């Protein structure tokens, strides 16, 4: 009957969800779960040691990413320095540190998601392998900080700049992956220790870094997202008066300086994939606001002078969904089908903090999301 301490994942829906795992309604997404954890089992934990390349630091051990968008200028005789594509990825970022980061976030959080369901120990033991040789194994571990996230060829003299923060964003969903093991045998109090050290580590340097301080800054969806993550892992790591201040402060600083009176987020509206990041930013909003709600502090409602919130940011959406992209009068140059499912979900979780406004009801008519997809266990109607 207990319900674990989630800050992103809704936990009372999650532990309702798990009492029913074998229920029709849940049993087709779980065995795909249990599936995907499967084959998590048997890949190989990766680390920062795989990449080829070492940053200016000459530390292995010290992240490194590049900035997707930036791609070799064709009219520069060595390419350099390199030109920004709005939305559109150089399959180079795969030579460094950003795409095994991703490999291991989403199998801890997929190991972890498996053990809250099964109670199966091969589960978490495999989980805490992952954690191990990226954050706690001296042969293998990342460094806690980013100062080389997103660093661009022939720019930024080598450094990285604080767009690089986007890189761990999913390290929010993996805290609340790591929480839901906390009674396995394999996530040990020395592990639970160790994970906690490293993002304390790691807050204490988004708060003294300029790289990390470009970020803080950010108008957009970047700032946004920074304020999310900070909150997290002030929450994690125990540093309450820190959660409490960043969400007390993020109506001002976040939602009204980035969504207009009408629901529009200009800094998103103006990009290559406009749906797509209007959709990234408001999902990050509804992220902050399942975290406040354990604090019981209520972003969602939210409300400017003006008029500005999440119901505004949404309103502007609503007519878009469903609709052919003849009706989308911004620019949306790839993922259609799949920013517009993803709408839907949007509509789901803000269901859950405006039940009144039909959401549900919209999203429904157009959601084709297979009944065996993992999000139905994530954001069910329980």
């Amino acid at each position: 009957g207990q319900v674990a301490n989630t800050r992103i994942y809704a936990a009372e829906k999650l532990a309702k969800v798990k009492e029913k795992a074998d229920s029709p309604l849940y049993a087709p997404a779980v065995k795909t779960l249990l599936r995907d954890a499967d084959k998590a089992l048997k890949m190989t934990p990766p680390s920062v040691m795989d990449k080829t390349m070492t940053a200016d630091s000459g530390d292995k051990h010290d992240y490194m990413s590049m900035g997707p968008y930036w791609w070799p200028d064709p009219s520069k005789p060595d390419g350099l320095p390199y030109i920004r594509k709005d939305g559109q990825r150089n399959p180079e970022l795969d030579k460094l540190d950003r795409n095994k980061l991703g490999d291991m976030s989403k199998a801890v959080t997929t190991l972890g998601l498996a053990y809250y369901f099964s109670g199966d120990e091969k589960y978490a033991q495999k989980a805490v392998d992952f954690l191990n040789v990226w954050f706690l194994d001296a042969k293998t571990k990342m460094n806690p900080h980013l100062t080389y996230g997103q660093t661009i060829p022939g720019k930024n003299k080598g450094m990285g700049r604080g767009a690089g923060m986007i890189d761990i964003y999913s390290f929010t969903e993996m805290i609340d992956a790591m929480t839901l093991m906390e009674n396995s045998k394999a996530f040990t109090p020395k592990v639970k220790k160790g994970m906690k050290e490293w993002f304390t580590q790691l807050v204490e340097w988004m708060q003294t870094s300029p790289v990390a301080a470009e970020e803080q800054r950010a108008k957009n969806n970047h700032g946004l997202a920074y304020d999310v993550q900070l909150t997290a892992y002030a929450l994690y790591t125990g540093n309450q008066d820190l959660a409490m201040k960043t969400i007390q402060e993020f109506p001002e600083k976040r939602l009204f300086a980035q969504i207009e009176p009408d629901g529009k987020q200009p800094l998103e509206l103006a990009r290559t994939t406009a749906l797509g990041y209007t959709i990234f930013n408001l999902g990050h909003m509804l992220d902050m606001c399942s975290i406040a709600s354990t604090l019981g502090q209520d972003i969602y409602n939210a409300t400017s002078q003006d008029g500005r919130s999440i119901t505004a940011a949404l309103k502007f959406l609503i007519p878009y969904i469903g609709k052919p992209q003849s009706e989308w009068p911004y620019q949306q140059i790839k993922e259609w089908d799949k920013k517009q499912e993803e709408a839907c979900w949007i509509l789901r979780r803000a269901s859950f903090f405006d039940p009144k406004a039909g959401y549900e009801a919209i999203g429904a008519q157009f959601r084709e999301t297979p009944a065996n997809k993992r999000i139905h266990l994530i954001y069910s109607l329980e």
